[PDB]
């Protein structure tokens, strides 16, 4: 059974907001808690970001937070950093069920020498290790929300949800499937499917692994939930396996739900479009099917949602 979220009030906005704190004024949020989401085999860390923003930040699944890291612009003296964009990877209720908090799945950008290793804190990157850096009570710079193109079409409580992500790109998603499945939402009842595939380089760095797992035992037919490990397996060509090789694997069954009014979603880092893109054309060749026309259809149909970055 479904957890009790409040305030129910947050359901009565008929638009998302956008924009209600700017750079020049943003909201002092407050950190709740961070966390690793990965293990020690992961080839970086990924951390779990909640933050209290009080109610005085509210937005709708899909939608992203700026956060702006602390110092001077090195481009522009005396001027603050410019605004980083997470996806917000929370539902509007937050992690807390009570429409106080928001949370952010982010990915320490950290370099190292194309050739020896050595790193330097210089050339790390600043927001991501500001944020996984963070402690409780400490204080963020928030802004926005912002965005959009990943907003959850509800016109249809039974629609189909196709969701593409590597890495990170899982955030979007983790939101709309605890508003499908885990939240009690009652003007949002969901009887359609929602099948999720997530691209990550090994076990280790899979994210929210258990919580996606629960809905397969909670929800057997309304969820599907498919993993590639890029480090860890390969595809049938003998590549590495990344997440348009799983699409693959369901090619006639994901064709066939696209022509019925699937919508489909990508997320993550922009890296992972060529190959899906690819693949895709193959699987259409294959079918003796036209590619470009199949996806020129689905954008007309508003059914192609990305978000990469
Ligand atoms: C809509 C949207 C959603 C996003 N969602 C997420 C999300 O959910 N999670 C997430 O983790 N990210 C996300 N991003 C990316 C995020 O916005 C940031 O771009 C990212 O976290 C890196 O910012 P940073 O401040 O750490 O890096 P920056 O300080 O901006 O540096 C960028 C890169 O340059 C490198 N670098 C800096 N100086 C040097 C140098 N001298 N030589 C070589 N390399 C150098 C850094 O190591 C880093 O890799 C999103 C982006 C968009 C547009």
């Amino acid at each position: 059974s479904k957890v009790s979220v409040a305030p129910l009030h947050l359901e009565s906005a008929k638009e998302p907001p956008l924009n209600t704190y700017k750079p020049k004024e943003p909201f002092t949020a407050t950190i709740v808690s961070v966390e690793s989401l990965v293990g020690p085999k992961a080839p970086g860390e990924t951390c779990h970001i909640v933050i209290d923003h009080g109610g005085n930040v509210p937005y709708w699944e899909g939608q992203s937070y700026g956060v702006i890291p602390p110092g001077e612009n090195p481009k522009k003296p005396g001027a603050p950093q410019n605004v980083r964009l997470y996806s917000i990877a929370s539902t509007r209720y937050g992690d807390n069920f009570d429409g106080r908090t928001g949370s952010l799945c982010v990915r320490r950008a950290v370099y190292y020498d194309p050739e020896t290793g050595k790193e330097d804190p210089s050339k790390n990157g600043v927001c991501s290790n500001f944020l996984c850096n963070s402690k409780p009570g400490d204080k963020i710079q928030l802004t926005g929300p912002s965005g959009k193109i990943m907003l959850l079409p509800e016109e249809d409580p039974n629609a189909t949800h196709i969701m593409i992500a590597t890495g990170t790109g899982v955030a979007p998603f983790r939101g709309y499937l605890r508003r499908m499945f885990m939240e009690d939402v009652p003007n949002y009842r969901f009887g359609g499917l929602a099948w999720l595939f997530l691209g990550v380089a090994n076990s280790d760095s899979l994210l929210y692994d258990e919580e996606f797992t629960s809905y397969l035992k909670q929800y057997p037919d309304n969820f599907r939930y498919d993993k590639a490990l890029s480090r860890e397996q390969k595809n049938r060509s003998g590549g590495k396996m990344y997440v348009q090789d799983k699409i693959e694997e369901y090619s006639d069954e994901i064709f066939k739900l696209l022509d019925g009014g699937a919508h489909i979603y990508f997320c993550g880092l922009k890296g992972m479009m060529p190959g899906i893109q690819d693949t895709l054309k193959k699987v259409a060749e294959r079918r003796g099917e036209s590619w470009d026309q199949k996806l020129a259809q689905l954008k007309k149909n508003k059914q192609w949602h990305v978000e990469v970055y």
